[PDB]
């Protein structure tokens, strides 16, 4: 039941009427206007697609998530954390890290210079964030994504140094769940997200769970720019 | 006779000693942290002062305040929200509110790239709040100003649309009404302010109130960003 977004209006169907094939593919064209995005977040909906293709909107069934506390650690990582030779800030180079996601050659190749000005925007009007790995003064690599209350949703990752990327992740996750911080969406399960505790839960109920937890709160600072780890 | 500001400390002298005429000049100097700002509001001071002239704090006698529930909506307006063509938002855009009234031509000259800062941060800390008024994907309008208790200081307003503004304060007072609220500071009394049914109380009266309502409170989560009203 495919719905064609129009420079008109910014309401989306319901995520109820998603395609089971492609997995939950919902809407296209539009813009990534603040307010359409904000809009999608708000009701389970993320905008995806490939350069070239007119924008796609999705709210795949089911749904892979992540749960702060599940967070699977192995021993090698625990020990090299232990001794970690990086440091972790946030929302210090937001630009920074959603360029390096892009940068990789694969699952980055969706965020177009379009993509990474619309979510910037964001950003600058304090709903996508991003945790920051650095090697010595080097960015070495982070993770971003846009905050709806004490849920998460997990827009991508780099790492450009071994470990980098799992840096940001695990100590994202201790801040998070030391404050309130109840869910992280990982939209749809892969090799990555499922190898850390990713796991897949009924569309129905990540609505459910995403209703309740866009109205919740973290403290007000939360979000302002800061370090999270330094040895 | 006209106290100057000291960056040393945080405080300022009592309003009772500002000018006559002038109006409210109580001072000039200091700078715009937070901790000022927010002391300011505290007492009963507000900053305003042109491009070019050092900073200047106020505390006029009368104050200029609306009671949520005084807010004098024409008929027209009603038939005109009952198939409003307006959604209405709160602090999903903050900064491009801000932008919008400090670019009214008019009044918000004063609002300078160090105004806009200064109270940037005081809404990435919390305590300066937005409602924006959407035309579709567009913004057409919107308020912001710092929430203190269960009074709310009005800074401004811009609107692009007819009766965007009308709509974000009507939106608005509902919402604070709903939970608590119970006054909003207009700092000067105008056309606009008063055809929607704000008043001048004494200045001792206002800052009476200031005491009272800056302990009360609102619901903890009353001001995550959200959708507050869909056409
Ligand atoms: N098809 C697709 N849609 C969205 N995001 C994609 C896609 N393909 C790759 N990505 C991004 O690349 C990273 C690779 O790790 C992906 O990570 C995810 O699984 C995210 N959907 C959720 C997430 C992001 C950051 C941190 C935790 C979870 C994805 O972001
Ligand atoms: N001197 C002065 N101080 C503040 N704001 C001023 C001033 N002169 C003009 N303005 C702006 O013009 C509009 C006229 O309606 C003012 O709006 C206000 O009522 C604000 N002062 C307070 C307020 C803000 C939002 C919602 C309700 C009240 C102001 O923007």
């Amino acid at each position: 039941r495919l719905v064609q977004l129009s420079r008109h209006s910014i309401a989306f169907p319901s995520p109820e009427g998603a395609l089971r094939e492609p997995n939950g593919l919902l809407a296209l064209g539009g813009d990534l206007s603040p307010a359409r995005l904000l809009m999608a977040y708000q009701r389970g909906i993320f905008p995806w697609f490939s350069p070239g293709d007119p924008i796609l909107w999705w709210s795949p069934d089911p749904r892979a998530v992540l749960w702060p506390e599940s967070l699977h650690i192995s021993r090698s990582m625990k020990r090299f954390h232990k001794r970690s030779p990086y440091r972790v800030t946030m929302n210090y180079a937001f630009g920074q890290v959603i360029e390096g996601c892009a940068s990789d050659r694969e699952e980055g190749t969706w965020i177009t210079r379009g993509v990474v000005e619309a979510y910037h925007r964001l950003h600058e009007l304090g709903h996508a964030h991003s945790i920051e790995v650095w090697r010595e003064d080097e960015l070495v690599g982070g993770m971003y994504g846009v905050a709806q209350g004490t849920l998460f949703c997990g827009e991508s990752m780099f790492s450009r140094m071994e470990n980098a990327s799992k840096t940001a992740l695990l100590v994202f996750c201790e801040e998070f769940i030391g404050h309130g911080g109840k869910l992280i969406d990982c939209q749809v399960l892969n090799d990555h997200t499922a190898s850390l505790g990713a796991c897949e839960i009924p569309r129905r109920d990540y609505l459910n769970y995403l209703n309740q937890m866009r109205l919740g709160r973290l403290p007000n600072n939360f979000w302002v720019p800061r370090c999270l780890f330094s040895p």
